[PDB]
């Protein structure tokens, strides 16, 4: 779809996620105020954390090539 | 929840949504840019919608007043 809400972040998660505990990812939209990736979790929650995070670009990393 | 997304709108729909089409509503964020109503229907597509459109605030009403 589109025309629909877009997903955006107003705070970060403030500890990094066990990276066994993560199933996906993506970044969110540019129009939002703020940078944020948006992990979902095995058991589908959702959690806003910072892309200038060392953490979250290694659990994107590891992600992306497997 | 909370610290996860927050649905934002960014555009609004042209065209006024059949009214039997709509099972619920919410309104976005004041953190949101735009002001904005997301109305659900009854296949659970999201729609977002301009709040100072004349039918929005028409189906908002007939939705609480139920
Ligand atoms: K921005
Ligand atoms: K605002």
């Amino acid at each position: 779809a589109a025309d629909t809400p877009t997903a955006c972040c107003f705070s970060y998660t403030s500890r990094q996620i066990p990276q066994n505990f993560i199933a996906d990812y993506f970044e969110t939209s540019s129009q939002c105020s703020k940078p944020g990736v948006i992990f979902l979790t095995k058991r589908s929650r959702q959690v806003c954390a910072d892309p200038s995070e060392e953490w979250v670009q290694k659990y994107m990393s590891d992600l992306e090539l497997s």
